[PDB]
């Protein structure tokens, strides 16, 4: 038992609900969130511009810290940072951006970082202003991640897509 609530239930493994993972964040204080990064950690926008933001720009200093001395990410890549005041833990993981043409089949690959914990709150990788088709991101994720994950959908009129037409 968790504390996540009012979620509908896809799969074994996999819940989703309409909510601001910034505010889901704050209520449930997960032991991971995952956020929607680049490669330079440079939280500008969409999700990661959010997360940063109520972190009143932590996050940012930390990801700066850690680019400088480790370098950038890989695509379909992730680390582990600090949560800050919205978890424990940040799993910051990098699913390929299609408005910069990167390859969509880095996504499953970018799911798999999920596997290595346990139970997380997570936005759906390489959707909203990574242009990928959430619909697809949907599915790649209830057939890769085998972790018990609870997705937020921050669009309402998207939410009910992704449900409706959820095989
Ligand atoms: C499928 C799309 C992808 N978009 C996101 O995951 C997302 C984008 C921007 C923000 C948030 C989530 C949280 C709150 C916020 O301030 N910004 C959806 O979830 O609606």
């Amino acid at each position: 038992v968790n504390s996540f609530s009012g979620y509908l239930k896809l799969t074994d493994n996999v819940y989703i609900k309409n909510a601001d993972i910034v505010e889901e964040a704050k209520k449930v204080k997960p032991t991971v969130v995952v956020n929607a990064a680049n490669v330079y950690l440079k939280h500008g926008g969409g999700v990661a511009g959010a997360l940063n933001k109520a972190t009143n720009n932590a996050m940012q200093v930390e990801s700066d810290d850690y680019i400088a001395t480790n370098g950038p990410l890989k695509v379909g890549g992730s680390c582990v940072l600090s949560g800050h005041n919205l978890a424990k833990h940040c799993l910051h993981v990098v699913g390929p951006n299609v408005n910069k043409g990167e390859d969509i089949q880095l996504l499953k690959s970018a799911y798999e970082n999920f596997n290595q914990h346990e139970v997380l709150l997570a936005p759906l990788l390489s959707a909203g202003i990574f242009g990928a088709d959430p619909i697809h991101s949907l599915r790649v994720c209830v057939d890769t991640v085998r972790t018990n994950v609870y997705l937020a959908v921050f669009d309402k009129n998207l939410y009910d897509k992704l449900v409706s037409s959820f095989l």
